[PDB]
């Protein structure tokens, strides 16, 4: 297990950039100082069925899709100081390259409009 830490990998990195973005912590309520600093957390699906294997964990479900490119599809929960969030994460494998490639990635706050702190390419170049 971890051996395809490409999933762990993007949570990390995908997860830093959640909780530090100001867009993100402005819903994730990331006042620090507001009532002493608060405490975010961050793990794949939590309660969601039973125990671990709920529903997404995190993990990126893996396709090797036409595109020639290994698909990530990552979703993850977070703490926020006042709410829990979602953190989805579209990436893409390049081939060798040490990283996927981020093609979209976005946080869901219960209350708060869904963040995208990545873009996909929504539109073909023009737009």
């Amino acid at each position: 297990g971890a051996m395809g830490s490409g999933d762990t990998q993007l949570f990390n990195r995908a997860v830093s950039m959640v909780e530090k973005n100001k867009d993100i912590r402005s819903l994730l309520q990331c006042d620090d100082g507001i009532t002493g600093k608060e405490r975010l957390k961050a793990y794949g699906e939590l309660i969601t069925n039973d125990k671990w294997t709920r529903n997404r964990p995190i993990v990126s479900t893996k396709k090797l899709d036409k595109e020639g490119r290994t698909h990530h599809y990552m979703r993850f929960h977070v703490e926020s100081k006042k709410k829990i969030a979602l953190v989805h994460l579209e990436a893409k494998e390049s081939k060798q390259n040490y990283q996927p490639d981020f093609i979209n990635m976005y946080v869901d706050v219960p209350g708060e409009k869904r963040y995208y702190l990545i873009k996909p390419k929504l539109h073909p170049v023009s737009n």
